[PDB]
């Protein structure tokens, strides 16, 4: 009974990959992004993403259920983890 966000690696290179999490189920949802290792958030869009350490809270703008952000592989080309909840 909550938002069902999903992940999907889109772009990628020897520095970071543009992950694309697709939200589906509701508009008022929250996808807590969690980079891996020392990864970091180089950029994002389709949603207000922000953080300060190893996790960033994602939020829908009103027409971008699916968001996308660059993942500073920094020695890690694995996709980050994302969770959601109905509020």
């Amino acid at each position: 009974t909550g938002c069902s966000v999903t992940a999907t690696r889109a772009e990628e290179w020897s520095d970071g990959f543009n992950v694309t999490y697709s939200v589906s189920g509701s508009s008022a949802w929250t996808v807590n992004l969690a980079l891996n290792g020392s990864q970091t958030i180089q950029a994002s869009w389709n949603a207000n993403v922000t953080g300060s350490g190893s996790t960033r809270t994602v939020t829908p703008n009103g027409s971008g259920n699916t968001f996308g952000v660059t993942v500073m592989k920094n020695g890690s080309s694995t996709t980050p983890a994302a969770t959601c909840a109905g509020s």
